[PDB]
């Protein structure tokens, strides 16, 4: 039996006692065909048929299985998708699946699941770096990157425990931080490590990890593109185990890096821009990471929360907007969303395997207060930035969850001033969507926020004249906020509650009193509704045209206010009902409206008068229309018209659009509805009858749709039970899931009988003389047709839920299976006995005869084709609900649901309208989860009608067709190889007669323009293989007129569709032995599984025989496939445009598991030399490739590394001494060397198995010939032997196929690096003159041409015998000496990444030839001094890529370079400096780390400051090379500041310009820009000494422009270091001596920067105004002056100002002293008296924002000082 894991909604649904034998049956089904389609080897029909069953199962029941059935089930899933080398697609199909069952982590705990690990990196590794996949071998799908890390994710907390030291064994020695493979490392530990681990468990989890990489986040202080990983390893680290980390001696380095990935402009210039911030910290990972430190017992994060918002309250004003605020609007997002959730998790969430936080680490009330008081601030400046609410809203809606008595009186303060301003209107659009938010902890009234409803009332009467038809966005927000107020709130007065009782609170009796206005809001909604509606009718301007179509702004309107009038007038008392009722029905009949615009828009006014209580509605309305439709229709012969009366042409909507309340309550009126339906559903005019159909839709959507009927926000309801209980006790009804008390609408007998009987009195009729008319005995008008089909239409479509879909079964040329492929069957709740008359068969052979005489007889008749499409696009695939309804309403339920839900505690807040829309929701859900459909004979021929009209006369016609076809082939199983052949019969050359309409109609089936079908790249090679070369065979001979540019574009699109959808399809389906699995699911399961068969004698052996005939034809039809293309491409008069499609399916076909066949290899080396460059182009894609295919395999054997390098710790180890190639380097014994060709291995650690190559000649032998030789796939040898063929490749490669855009060809290179591989200089003495002509040009083209083969002789000499080796560098050593002579400016790009792609992955013992000759004379100049800087550039890329496998190439450089770099010229500096960044890039100071034998920069810059020490002419030449050295280094080192380069600050200070200006030299403008990058990069806490010892020393006194710059250093330097300056307490101490002290300055340009220096530190709160500041400066302004006193006293008059500065937009308590006596200052000298009118000039300019709300901290004596003052400058005197 099946204890169910996780259930549904569907306990409430009401057919809710067959939701069990049903599922279970189902289950049953499941558990036979999934286990019998693994072990009878089937994946093609029956693997992913029972896959998307059990994938519908867990979207349709929840779980709905067993414990010991969901190890089954992932236990299968997991072993499919581990498969060695799959199917790619269908291995997503199997990922999704697998991703559902184990996504839900508390179903399963960890001593019930294991699952292994190594598994998934092969398959990772396979698809996300791939080997292949970039030379065309493999195709993977668009979303296999983020599909397999949500795979590993899930399945990670089931590593086994043992396996992360085996994870952390593998990637460690891939952690050299210089190579690219680092980050391969990063990234998998980001995926693959087990953060979420038992607490018995953390010494076989982080703990083998963190200090390694925690140590390693703190010491880089670069910003590579792994640190972003690691922001997002360590969050999911944190919010896993919290209580288990010390995130103290961290957590200021952690925000004082969320603050500087803010990247906020600071310092009035502010950047040098760093480029490197591109790749920054996600702060969405970064609140993750920040909320799950907070609930320690010393609050020591939370402070660095209010020092982070504190120092960022400017950024958040509406005023200052910019680039920073997308980010710092989703901080506010987030945070409070993050900490909600992690309250969640601790109070309300049922506990589980996962572990709790310990009692310690918790969230207290004081932690979650302090996290709102810091955060309340930030959050009310954002409610009314320019660029919209939505962010703050969603901030105070989750704020409010925890704080309300906190959150809302500072919101409210602000909404009752804005719903009456008529002035500053942004504030309505933005308070009211606050206020929304708000909305569920403003009703509910708690035991810290009692006067919420208090304010209920008085803002929902002051929002009435928000109804505006003017604006549009207040009448938005003004609907969204009435019904969001109204669906809390029951509108029912309270006076008999207002006598004698007891129960009525203080503050509930004052909710009872102002309840006497409920009737005068709703009959005030309503009359200002009315003038919303009456002044928004439809004008018809246009004497010609008729506007016709509601626009989409106007039908919000009418949906603005379907909501928000409907939800009122259900959540009301019968009592305000009536007297309401009264008023739509005295409104929508004493006028006449026009029927498009204000037509849907009264009636839709109605329809919510009429849901609400139908009967004594009813009872008003259909007596009324329907006594004056007989009266204006009937009364004369207005049966036959042009235009109806615009009466009666109202009272019809009137009646249609209101006549879909329940339909129970409809059978009251079968002698009125019946009579007017047989009188006007006949008419002439095309708008009368419209509206007749409606009536008759939707009173047969009203009597055969189970829906419920009322909304209500209390089952009982507001109306049945008055003065029976209290209705001010449920304002904030939490409104429980159980006792729902939901009431349905299922039809009866009663309204079944009389849905079939509008359908035997208006569908038979409507089809006799249809099937007349298409039988040639009636002939019918053009109208005719048209008008009897829309009765057909609204009749299928309106009352399908009563009609069985078909029958006749298709079978024989579908797929045959081994297993079950029954369609799935779910009882949405109606019998539909089925003996009858069965009207759905009866239309499908109607329309069938009518559409096969309008084609023939009459083809322009439009109109009616339209609806016949409309009418098969429901015969097909219609049950009772829409399958775009579903997705709207599914879509407005998480736009509602998201927006009003109590994220505190869980599921149960969730108002009562919302579970009763989502219940509607499981109902209209399983209406349409027809998962299996058996593809049957009627639908071979319905689909094949819809075939015709897809390629019919008419365009309009054709698209229309088109969209049912592709939504019909999605829906039923095979359908798609029947159609294939039957849809390019329209386009083969040998067809007589075919239209041109025929032609492209059958292209626009085959171009599948959406989402759902693209039926010329299906993924199954028997339908490629007719597919591919039909588009081929068109062009050649067809009706193709290529002249047409619509045809051209669709080509173009079907090709470039092609291209981009193509995913490597599969030979071989060989499931493996481990799939006992599938055996132990078909057998032993039983606790649901009802299926006693459990036998396979010898059908196994039958299953493999029938696979291995699949993965014959599999491998028939794609030899066959390249076999129809060449005979396609290499076909006679073709067009051009359709060869370039034709190699473009063959590019596609190169695969990595097999060896192209022959005549496509004798194919691609030919068009090697072909006149289109664009087939060209793909030639080297592809011979790319085929020479990968034939690669020879190289043999490896293992290295101990401590039996070499004689003995047995991050970098630079004694037993590494042999990777670093000094002076051994092979000349004669080339071999017994042991090469090391990648760069990153042995840095870190050694891996447990370290492979290199084998010794001599245990390779595969090089030299050979034609005899010893694959006689059938080396006809490549024969084209590049041939002098002719090689002359004209050469040729072709030296064009030009741009003059900018050309760059080295990755691809090219990739040509001729699988060219000298694989046949070992075989070809280079056919390339004697083709290398030595190309490089004696002065041509950019040849130059180009000649490097891709440079590089590619190098990279493909990797196994070469060292004959080879030297006979190679014997002509290649004299030929890039001549390169490197003649290099040019188009050149140098090209050759800086010919030899530093040649340097990539070899051993630099393997190439020391280019190391002799690249290191010979860089800079000793031939000729000019750009070609030394050129030769210098190409010299850098070489010595980077060989990282730190060189120490003594770096010296000899840098030994070259410290005499040279003195007299060089500019663009030879800006080499040099960027070659020192290399040069000195290995000394790194990682924590675990060992001083490397490669150039220290503190043995380095010691002597730079010897040959300086006369500055502290020659010297002044030597910064020009160390200030373009520091330019470099700023973020592209991995320590910014070694304390050696601190003292070369000092000597820059006095150089650095004030004015920044491009009139200075370059002196100056570089070292302005050096302190700019050095100020904005890190620096380690033991640095706040080193820097500030110098900062004290360089302002102290030397000259006033290093005392200004020391001022603008520090104020872009304690800000984007700002949280490590607040930990070491002793150096905020030395920043505000320094700052402070330098307001005394005698310069007066100094000490204003002084003052502009301390009122952003003031600012941000680096530094507390405490009171000895204050005592200071005013015991400094009460200062005599005798006539340096003058000075004295004006720095006083900076320090108040620069206290007045400090706050912008506030007043605080502080704040009027300090301005009274700073105004004292006024009439003072003229140093003094600029300052105080620029201080005062500037207070009152940021303080008009809300000086209404500042000028309350002032008294009334100071206003008149502050108001009556001059602070004006010159040009007012
Ligand atoms: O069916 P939908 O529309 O796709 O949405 C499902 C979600 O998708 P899924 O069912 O897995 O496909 C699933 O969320 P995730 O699995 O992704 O986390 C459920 O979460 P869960 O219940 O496990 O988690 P908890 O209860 O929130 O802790 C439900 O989310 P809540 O409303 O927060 O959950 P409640 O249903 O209210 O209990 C939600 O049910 P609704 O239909 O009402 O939106
Ligand atoms: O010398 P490289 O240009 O750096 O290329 C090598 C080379 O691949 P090619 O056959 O394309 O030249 C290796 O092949 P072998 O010498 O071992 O025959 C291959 O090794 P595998 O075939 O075992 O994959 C290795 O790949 P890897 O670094 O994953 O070991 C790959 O290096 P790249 O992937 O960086 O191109």
């Amino acid at each position: 039996f099946v204890p169910q894991k996780e259930i549904v909604y569907n306990k409430l649904l009401p057919y809710a006692e067959r939701l069990d034998a049903e599922s279970d049956l189902q289950l049953a089904q499941i558990k036979c065909n999934l286990g019998r389609a693994v072990q009878l080897q089937e994946l093609w029909p029956g693997g992913l048929f029972w896959t998307r069953k059990l994938s519908t199962y867990i979207r349709l029941y929840g779980r709905k299985f067993s414990k010991e059935d969901h190890v089954l089930f992932i236990k299968l899933l997991y072993e499919l998708v581990s498969i060695p080398k799959l199917e790619i697609s269908m291995m997503q199909g199997f990922a999704r699946l697998l991703i559902n069952l184990l996504k839900k982590k508390e179903l399963l705990s960890r001593a019930d699941l294991e699952l292994p690990w190594r598994p998934l990196y092969d398959m990772v590794e396979r698809i996300l770096y791939s080997k292949t996949e970039h030379l065309g071998l493999n195709w993977f799908p668009n979303s296999v990157e983020n599909i397999l890390k949500t795979l590993v994710k899930s399945c990670r907390p089931y590593f086994p425990a043992d396996a992360t030291a085996e994870m952390l064994e593998e990637w460690r020695p891939l952690m050299c931080p210089f190579d690219v493979t680092m980050q391969k490392a990063i990234t998998y530990f980001e995926i693959f490590l087990p953060t979420s681990l038992p607490p018995e468990l953390h010494h076989k989890g982080f703990k083998l990890w963190f200090d390694e990489l925690i140590g390693l986040w703190v010491s880089v202080q670069n910003l590579p593109q792994w640190e972003g990983q690691l922001v997002n390893l360590f969050a999911r680290l944190a919010t896993d185990n919290i209580g288990y980390i010390d995130w103290d001696p961290y957590v200021p380095k952690i925000f004082t890096r969320i603050l500087r990935s803010l990247n906020l402009p600071v310092g009035s210039s502010q950047v040098l821009v760093p480029r490197f911030l591109t790749n920054a910290y996600d702060i969405g990972h970064a609140v993750i990471w920040i909320t799950a430190m907070m609930g320690g017992p010393s609050k020591l994060v939370q402070k660095h929360l209010a020092g982070l918002f504190n120092s960022i309250t400017s950024f958040y004003h509406p005023s200052n907007n910019g680039r920073w605020l997308n980010k710092l609007m989703k901080l506010l997002q987030r945070l409070p969303n993050s900490v909600v959730r992690r309250l969640h998790r601790e109070r309300y969430k049922k506990p589980s395997w996962l572990t709790p936080v310990p009692d310690s680490h918790k969230l207290t009330d004081q932690d979650v207060t302090d996290f709102v008081q810091c955060i309340i601030q930030p959050v009310l400046l954002a409610m009314f930035s320019k660029t919209g609410s939505l962010e703050a809203a969603q901030a105070l809606q989750n704020l409010a969850l925890m704080r309300p008595e906190l959150v809302i009186p500072p919101v409210l303060e602000r909404t009752y001033p804005a719903l009456e301003t008529l002035t500053e209107p942004h504030q309505l659009t933005a308070t009211l969507s606050c206020v929304i938010g708000v909305a569920r902890s403003l009703v509910s009234g708690g035991r810290w926020f009692p006067e919420g409803p208090t304010h209920m009332l008085p803002l929902l009467m002051r929002a009435l004249p928000g109804v505006d038809p003017n604006d549009f966005s207040k009448c938005m927000i003004t609907f969204q906020f009435i019904a969001t107020f109204s669906t809390l709130v029951p509108l029912v007065d309270c006076s008999s509650v207002l006598q004698e009782r007891n129960d009525l609170t203080e503050v509930e009796r004052e909710l009872c009193s102002a309840t006497a206005e409920f009737e005068d809001f709703v009959l005030q909604f309503m009359d200002r509704c009315f003038g919303l509606i009456e002044s928004s009718t439809l004008e018809q301007t246009r004497e010609e045209t008729e506007t016709e179509k509601m626009t989409h702004l106007e039908s919000l309107v009418e949906l603005g206010l379907s909501s928000t009038f409907s939800t009122i007038l259900t959540q009301c008392s019968k009592e305000i009902f009536m007297v309401a009722l009264q008023k739509v029905f005295n409104f929508s009949t004493s006028h006449i409206f026009e029927t498009r615009v204000a037509g849907r828009m009264v009636a839709d006014m109605c329809r919510a008068a009429v849901k609400c209580c139908p009967e004594e509605s009813l009872k008003l309305f259909v007596p009324h229309c329907c006594s004056v439709i007989t009266q204006l229709t009937m009364n004369d012969d207005v049966l036959n018209d042009e235009e109806l009366d615009k009466e009666l042409l109202w009272n019809l909507q009137l009646l249609s659009e209101i006549t879909r309340v329940d339909g129970r309550k409809l059978l009251l009126y079968r002698e009125q509805l019946v009579k007017i339906l047989q009188r006007t559903l006949h008419l002439t005019c095309k708008q009368g009858y419209t509206l007749s159909c409606n009536l008759l839709h939707h009173l047969l959507r009203s009597t055969t749709l189970i829906y419920p009927t009322e909304y209500c926000s209390v089952p009982g309801g507001f109306d049945k039970p008055p003065s029976e209980y209290f209705p001010i006790k449920d304002w904030g009804k939490p409104g429980d899931l159980w006792n729902l008390g939901i009431q349905w609408h299922v039809p009866s007998s009663e309204e079944v009988s009389f849905a079939f009987y509008l359908l035997d009195s208006f569908l038979q009729p409507e089809l006799v003389k249809l099937q007349h008319c298409g039988d040639g005995k009636l002939e019918m008008s053009r109208d005719d047709i048209l008008q009897s089909l829309t009765i057909v239409h609204n009749c299928l479509i309106g009352s399908g839920n009563l009609l069985p879909p078909l029958k006749g079964e298709p079978v024989t040329n579908l797929v045959p299976s081994m297993v079950s492929l029954e369609e799935t069957k779910l009882y949405t709740g109606l019998e539909y006995d089925l003996s009858r008359e069965n009207h759905r068969e009866v239309i499908a052979t109607v329309i069938r005869k009518l559409l096969n005489h309008i084609l023939d007889n009459s083809e322009d008749d439009t109109k009616s084709l339209f609806l016949i499409i409309k009418i098969i696009g429901d015969l097909l695939q219609f049950q009772g609900s829409h399958k775009h309804e579903f997705d709207s309403r599914w879509k407005s339920f998480n736009l509602v649901k998201k927006s009003m839900e109590n994220r505190l505690h869980g599921k149960k807040q969730h108002i009562r309208a919302l579970l009763i829309d989502r219940v509607m929701l499981q109902h209209e859900l399983r209406t349409l989860t027809v998962e299996g459909c058996e593809y049957k004979k009627i639908h071979q021929d319905m689909i094949r009608d819809l075939l015709r009209l897809s390629t019919s006369s008419y365009s309009q016609v054709r698209n229309k067709a088109q969209q049912t076809f592709f939504a019909a082939l999605g829906a039923y199983n095979f359908c798609c190889r029947d159609i294939i052949p039957l849809v390019l019969e329209f386009l083969r050359p040998d067809r007589q007669g075919v239209t041109q309409q025929q032609f492209k109609g059958a292209l626009y089936c085959l171009l599948g323009n959406h989402s759902g079908v693209c039926l010329a790249n299906l993924h199954d090679w028997d339908c490629i293989v007719q597919t591919w070369p039909a588009i081929v065979s068109s062009g050649l001979s067809q009706a193709m007129s290529l002249e047409k540019p619509s045809i051209v574009r669709l080509f173009d699109d079907l090709a470039e569709k092609i291209h981009r959808q193509y995913e490597t399809i599969g030979l071989d389906f060989t499931i493996p032995k481990s799939c006992v699995e599938i055996a132990e699911l078909l057998q032993q399961s039983k606790n649901p599984s009802i299926n006693q068969i459990l036998l396979s004698p010898e059908k196994i052996k039958e299953g493999i025989k029938r696979q291995q005939e699949k993965n014959a034809d599999a491998l028939r039809n794609y030899e066959n496939l390249v076999d129809t293309l060449l005979d396609g491409v290499e076909q006679r008069n073709l067009p051009w445009k359709f060869e370039h499609i034709g190699i473009g399916l063959l590019s596609l076909l190169l695969r990595d598991d097999r060896v192209l066949p022959l005549r496509a290899i004798r194919f691609f080396v030919e068009n090697l030399n072909h006149d289109a460059i664009v087939v060209r182009k793909m030639a080297i894609s592809a011979v790319a490739g085929i020479l990968k295919q034939l690669k020879r395999t190289h043999k490896k054997l293992t290295i101990n590394p401590c039996e070499i390098s004689g003995c047995p710790d991050r970098p630079d180890n004694h037993w590494l001494h042999y990777d670093s190639k000094t002076i051994p380097r092979t000349k004669k014994e080339w071999e017994s060397s042991c090469f090391v060709e990648k760069t990153h291995w042995g840095y870190y650690t050694w891996p447990k198995n370290m492979v290199v190559y084998a010794g001599v000649e245990e390779q595969p032998k090089l030299g050979r010939s034609r005899e010893d030789m694959t006689e059938a796939e080396q006809i490549i040898f024969d084209h590049f032997s041939d002098p002719k063929f090689v002359e004209q490749l050469i040729t072709f490669l030296s064009l030009e196929d741009r003059k900018g855009k050309d760059k080295f060809n990755p691809r090219r290179f990739c040509l001729f690096k699988g060219i000298f591989r694989n046949f070992d200089d075989a070809f280079l003495p056919v390339l004697k003159p083709h290398l030595e002509h190309l490089v004696a040009d002065s041509h950019e083209s040849t130059q180009r041409c000649v490097a891709e083969i440079i590089a590619g002789l190098i990279r493909g000499s990797k196994h070469w015998t060292f004959e080879k080796v030297e006979k190679l560098w014997e002509l290649l050593c004299p030929l890039l000496r001549t390169a490197l002579s003649n290099i040019t400016v188009e050149t140098y790009n090209d050759w800086g990444a010919c030899i530093a792609t040649s340097c990539e992955s070899r051993d630099p013992r393997k190439l020391h030839w280019l190391f002799e000759l690249l290191l010979e004379s860089p800079l000793s100049g031939e000729g000019g001094s750009f070609v030394d800087a050129c030769r210098l550039y190409v010299l850098q890329g070489g010595l980077a890529q060989q990282e730190w496998r060189v120490p003594e190439l770096l010296h000899r450089l840098l030994k070259y370079l410290e005499p040279k770099l003195t007299q060089v010229y500019k663009n030879v500096r800006e080499r040099i400096g960027s070659v020192l960044t290399y040069i000195f890039m290995i000394d790194v100071s990682l924590p675990n780390t060992t001083p490397t034998i490669s150039p220290h920069v503190p043995e380095f810059t010691a002597r730079i400051l010897e040959k300086l020490k006369p500055l502290m002419t020659q010297g002044i030449k030597l910064l020009k090379t160390i200030l373009k050295w520091l330019m470099a280094s700023a973020g592209r080192s991995f320590s910014t500041a070694v304390t050696e380069q601190l003292q070369l600050l000092p000597l820059f200070f006095k150089i650095a310009p004030v004015e920044n200006d491009n009139s200075y030299d370059e002196l100056k403008r570089d070292a302005k820009l050096c302190l700019s990058l050095m100020s904005q990069g890190l620096l380690y806490p033991h640095q706040v000494p080193l820097v500030l010892q110098v900062l004290k020393q360089t302002a102290r006194s030397s000259s006033w422009h290093a005392r200004y710059t020391v001022l603008t250093y520090l104020q872009t330097m304690v800000f984007y270091n700002l949280f490590i300056f607040l930990n070491n307490e002793d150096a905020v101490k030395d920043i505000r001596w320094l700052v402070i002290s330098l307001l005394e300055d005698e310069q007066l340009e100094v000490r204003e920067m002084a003052a502009t220096t301390l009122s952003g530190l003031l600012q941000c709160n680096f530094l507390t105004m405490d009171s000895p500041m204050q005592i200071h400066f005013e015991q400094l302004c009460k200062t005599k002056l005798p006539k340096a006193e003058l000075v004295k006293r004006h720095a006083g008059v900076l320090g108040l100002g620069a206290c007045v500065l400090s706050s912008p937009y506030d007043v605080p308590t502080w704040m009027p002293q300090l301005l009274m006596n700073l105004s004292a200052h006024l009439n003072d000298p003229q140093p003094i008296e600029m300052t105080v009118k620029k201080t005062l000039s500037n207070f009152r300019r940021t303080h008009h924002d809300n000086w209404q709300e500042h000028k309350q901290q002032f008294t009334d004596d100071q206003l008149l000082v502050l108001t009556d003052l001059l602070v004006s400058p010159c040009y007012y005197a």
